[PDB]
């Protein structure tokens, strides 16, 4: 079978389509497809809970999500396809910082902390973006 080879450039077509990860050399866009893990949820489901230990990040592929606080939850903001989160636990203090809520069926192509700090740890895109 070839499965994992069509998916592997689906990967990397769909990390090019997101101008993060634009920058990165194709070497690194090829192991980021090969360590991503994709994972689907369904509406209400939690990606995210604040307040846990955070080792992974994720980067939304299908559906929307809600980004939440607790106050009843303040709610932040929606994300979509393209859009990517998970980040701040994979800096400094581990905890995460906010909910984020599948809001429809939702896939994300996740990968964990050390492959994010070996492939992606150092864009300013990412680690170093106000919001
Ligand atoms: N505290 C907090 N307040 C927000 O207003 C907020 N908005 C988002 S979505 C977003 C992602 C990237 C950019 Cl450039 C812009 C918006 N997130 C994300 O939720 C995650 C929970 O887990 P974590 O590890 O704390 O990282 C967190 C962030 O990625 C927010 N977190
Ligand atoms: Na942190």
């Amino acid at each position: 079978g070839s499965t994992g080879l069509i998916k592997h450039t689906e990967y990397m077509e769909f990390l090019k389509s997101v101008p993060t990860f634009q920058s990165l050399p194709e070497e690194i866009l090829s192991k980021l497809a090969d360590v991503l893990e994709e994972t689907h949820y369904e509406n209400g489901e939690y990606i995210i809970r604040q307040g846990a230990r955070g080792d992974t990040f994720f980067i939304i592929s299908k559906g929307t999500v809600n980004v939440t606080r607790e106050d009843d939850p303040v709610f932040l903001r929606t994300l979509g396809k393209g859009d990517w989160f998970g980040e701040k636990a994979l800096q400094g203090e581990d905890v995460r910082t906010a909910n984020v809520i599948a809001a429809e069926a939702v896939t994300c192509l996740v990968i964990d902390r050390d492959s994010f700090k070996h492939l992606i740890g150092g864009l300013d895109d990412v680690s170093n973006k106000a919001y």
